[PDB]
């Protein structure tokens, strides 16, 4: 997982806060 989510749009949309 890591910040990979931050790079993925559909994921960072719900985990913007992660980054």
């Amino acid at each position: 997982f890591n910040w990979r989510c931050c790079l993925i749009p559909a994921c960072r949309r719900n985990h913007k806060k992660f980054c």
